[PDB]
């Protein structure tokens, strides 16, 4: 019975929503009291017939930014840097630039003064051009004032991380984060050997999308995972004392509010809210408006700790890919939904809501 009732509930709630949006594959992935649960659905290749299973690999996109938010964590534990420093300590290009008087936190928690959703098209993958970009910026408001949900803001924090511990980004994430996680399924460069596990991404027409090369494309949406691989790194999240204590210090550093903007508390990378909301609110949280428009802060007096009561998530989506995750610390409850569609954040988080009520 307890076996048929879970795959009824997430048949429920998945199945409506895969129909409505036209996606062709979705993987789901649930920590439920320490016991993982797979349920994989349709195809990740329309073309050859591929069926998604849990070891698909996904674009993730900005869930990729909580990965870039733990190799700050690490920094932060081996004090290589503080979120109070000025961004330009860990670049010597930036010294003289507005990121003298810019924290790390700012970057970090998307407050820096107006950095943009996407860097400008005039600028490419190019150490030279992101470089001149940073250098020529001038914020809108004052820093520490307005959340304007920013690619080029937290890239820049996770590459002045990689800076602060002295090694790119990119070697940090495979050699040092991934492995300290367990994640093996797990990559910002997919290697020849792993590529019959990567999903189409389908966009207009079904156009295939995979994504191409952009300006700190690693540190904004560069991680493609499993369905199991992500939920280990849920599990690693809902249980940071678990790991190798530097790791489970990385790991806390993304548990804290910093300010809230309507229901949602701002961590670093996750963003949290209080449990049980109403689905309404937690889709107003993670609404187009949320993301596109600045939202004035309330700054807390002091980090919060994002535990207990609360569910932490976020979505991130590439041009033909939709991933959510979110888990409920005081609830050892975690899932991990995987799409080759960039369908709305508000069906992602109808499907989760159906699920974690379900389990509650
Ligand atoms: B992350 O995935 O949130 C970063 N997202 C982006 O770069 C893109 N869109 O941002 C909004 C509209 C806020 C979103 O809901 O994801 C993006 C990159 S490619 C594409 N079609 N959208």
């Amino acid at each position: 019975a307890p076996a048929d009732r879970l795959k009824a509930l997430v048949d429920a709630a998945v199945q409506p929503v895969m129909k409505a949006n036209d996606i062709p594959g979705l993987a789901v992935a649930i920590s439920l009291k320490g016991e993982p649960h797979y349920f994989s659905y349709g195809l990740a290749s329309k073309e050859d017939g591929r069926r998604v299973t849990p070891e698909t690999l996904f674009e993730i996109g900005s869930v990729s930014k909580t990965f870039t938010a733990t190799l700050a964590g690490y920094a932060l534990a081996q004090d290589k840097m503080r979120l109070d420093d000025r961004a330009s300590q860990h670049w010597p290009a930036l010294q003289g630039s507005r990121f003298d008087g810019i924290s790390l936190l700012d970057l970090a928690t998307y407050t820096a003064g107006g950095l943009p959703l996407q860097f400008p098209d005039s600028v490419q993958k190019d150490q030279a051009q992101i470089r001149d970009y940073y250098r020529q910026w001038q914020p809108t408001y004052a820093p520490g004032s307005q959340r304007l949900y920013s690619n080029p803001s937290i890239g820049l924090f996770g590459y002045l991380a990689a800076r602060s511990l002295g090694q790119p980004f990119e070697r940090l994430m495979e050699q040092q984060v991934f492995p300290a996680l367990g994640l093996e399924q797990t990559h910002l460069d997919v290697p020849e050997a792993a590529l019959a596990q990567y999903a189409q991404g389908y966009g207009k027409d079904d156009r295939p999308l995979r994504v191409g090369p952009g300006p700190l494309d690693a540190e904004g949406h560069g991680v493609k995972t499993s369905a199991a691989d992500l939920l280990r790194f849920v599990d690693a999240n809902l249980h940071p004392e678990r790991l190798d204590r530097p790791w489970a210090q990385a790991l806390d550093a993304t548990h804290r509010g910093y300010y809230k903007v309507g229901d949602m508390t701002q961590g670093l990378g996750w963003e949290a809210y209080d449990w049980p909301i109403s689905l309404k609110r937690l889709q107003a949280g993670n609404s187009t408006p949320m993301a596109l428009q600045p939202h004035r802060i309330a700054r807390l007096p002091a980090p919060q700790a994002l535990e207990g009561q609360r569910l932490l998530n976020k979505t991130g989506s590439t041009n033909g890919f939709g991933a959510y995750v979110a888990f409920v610390p005081g609830r050892d409850l975690g899932l991990v939904i995987l799409a080759n569609r960039n369908y709305p954040n508000a069906e992602r988080v109808k499907i989760a809501y159906a699920i974690l009520s379900g389990l509650e």
